């Protein structure tokens, strides 16, 4: 179940404003939560030393530093207690598939988030991200597409 990166990272290219419109994870927390949820925003600018700043906003406000681990586009997230996050896939332009490990209150979990330019997935957004995360053992019932808020 290989979660590879994509090469060539460049933080630049994947700043600006991204939707969040798909999720699939074994979280007990989003499990139990999946259906309430809704589309929400990750605004990027890049850091020095390969970083993002992530301006997320729920329709409440977050801020999370995604600080670069082994490569470009490898990230943790010690704020949202994110030990490992990969950009799996991604086009800049239209969507990203990010994979995610997490920590919630001692429980590992793994996650994988499709970020969109726009409301609208489109369906080579959607095939990436639906061919993906099945590979990590994750099944249709712990995925959801996120209505607008």
């Amino acid at each position: 179940a290989e979660v590879l990166l994509q090469p060539d990272f460049n933080a630049e290219k994947f700043s600006g404003l991204w939707y969040v419109v798909s999720m699939a994870s074994d979280c007990r927390v989003f499990l139990g939560k999946k259906d309430h949820l809704s589309m929400s925003t990750r605004a990027i600018r890049p850091t020095e030393e390969g970083g993002l700043h992530v301006h997320m906003e729920f329709p409440n406000q977050v801020d999370a530093e995604y600080l670069k681990v082994g490569s470009e586009g490898h990230f943790r997230v010690p704020a949202l207690g994110y030990l490992d996050v990969r950009i799996v896939d991604t086009d800049y332009s239209s969507f990203a598939v990010l994979y995610i490990y997490k920590e919630l209150e001692g429980a590992l979990s793994t996650m994988v988030q499709l970020y969109s330019r726009t409301q609208d997935v489109s369906p080579q957004a959607l095939k990436s991200f639906q061919d993906f995360y099945p590979t990590l053992g994750l099944p249709k019932d712990m995925m959801v597409m996120l209505p607008q808020s």
